[PDB]
Parts: C-alpha cells; structure tokens; sequence
C-alpha cells in the first residue's frame, strides 16, 4: 500500500451511530495526504443534530494517512494492509461516564479511502459532559502507542484522550483499540512505537448544518 499514499487521496467517511438510544448519521470528506501526515475533512451530521459533542467522535471519525518516516517505512501496518484494506474496532471508556464501541473498515474503493463505521454508545448520563453538551469546541495533541498483535496478524493500540470540560476540568476517554486486515495478504506487524498526534477544530461560516471542520497532523515516532 505505501505507493498508494505517495500523493493527495481524496477521503469519505460514514458513521452510523446510537448512544443510549439517540441515533444519527455523520458523513465526511476531504483529502488525506500522508507524505505530511496531513489531513483535511468536514463533517456533516446528516440525520439534524449531534446527540454527542463532535469532539468525542475525532477518534472514531483513517491513521493510513500518518507521516511514517522513512527508518519506520516497515512499520506501517496501516498502508500495508491496503487496498483490501483492515477493521478497526474499538472501545471508548468516559471516565465516569458511558462507553463507545466501534467497528469500522476502511479500505480503498477505487481511488477513494473509505472508512465506514458502526457506533454504539451505552452507560451514557443523558445529564454527563457527553449527553449534556460539555465538552469545549477543541482538541489536544496526544501519543497513539501501538503495538505488534502476531496471533491476530494485526495491531493493538491504546492511548488516552483528554476532552476538556467547559468547567476547566478534564474528561478522560480511555481508548482500546484493535486492527486486522481485511485481505488474506501479507502485512507489516511492527515494533513498538507511536503516533503524535495534532488536531485543530473549525467551523464553516457558510454551513448550516450541525457540523466539524478538522485539520490534523500525525507523525510516526518512537524508534
């Protein structure tokens, strides 16, 4: 897969989501371009409203666009398992609070990276920072560490996000995360390393539509 991340791939992104009940769709599209580790999308919640603050939802809204540097070329699990692409799934944990899990495949449908995602939410205080609305319009940098998965020719990853509180406290997201391939074809199960991680959040002044504008940045690091 490297060679298919060489330039600009455009990316679509659909989420499917149900926390406690309160169901809702996001779309998303933009352009990923992995030789900086950049990526730039816009999300639209296309079922009305966001039943959950955008912010928590970053996570789960492609690392196959992480800038892996050349002395980690062979660790990047991510491209290698393109075309036929991986499944991604994970589980959120709110501190004090519900849960997340997700199962996603993203994958190459002709020369468009799709990640296509399932959300199911439980355990949520329909009066917490989630369901409650809390959670300020922003996003910190954070270490995505992963790790070799040989028995499942995949990877493990945990890392723990920060969503700040509009009280000047922190909502603490621990995240699980687990990916396989999707095609019988070799794969590059890596050492041990991680991901810094940057994003910035925006909105679109022209956009009525509840929604995300995203600008990330993600480097490999860590060897």
């Amino acid at each position: 897969g490297e060679e298919l991340f060489t330039g600009v791939v455009p990316i679509l992104v659909e989420l499917d989501g149900d926390v406690n009940g309160h169901k809702f769709s996001v779309s998303g599209e933009g352009e990923g371009d992995a030789t900086y580790g950049k990526l730039t999308l816009k999300f639209i919640c296309t079922t009305g409203k966001l039943p959950v603050p955008w912010p928590t939802l970053v996570t789960t809204l492609v690392q196959c666009f992480s800038r892996y540097p050349d002395h980690m070329k062979r660790h990047d699990f991510f491209k290698s398992a393109m075309p036929e692409g991986y499944v991604q799934e994970r589980t959120i944990f709110f501190k004090d609070d519900g849960n997340y899990k997700t199962r996603a495949e993203v994958k190459f449908e002709g020369d468009t990276l799709v990640n296509r995602i399932e959300l199911k939410g439980i355990d949520f205080k329909e009066d917490g920072n989630i369901l409650g609305h809390k959670l300020e319009y922003n996003y910190n940098s954070h270490n995505v560490y992963i790790m070799a998965d040989k028995q499942k020719n995949g990877i493990k990853v945990n890392f723990k996000i920060r969503h700040n509180i509009e009280d000047g406290s922190v909502q603490l997201a621990d995240h699980y995360q687990q990916n396989t391939p999707i095609g019988d074809g070799p794969v590059l199960l890596p050492d041990n390393h991680y991901l810094s991680t940057q994003s910035a959040l925006s909105k679109d002044p022209n956009e009525k539509r509840d929604h995300m504008v995203l600008l990330e940045f993600v480097t490999a690091a860590g060897i």
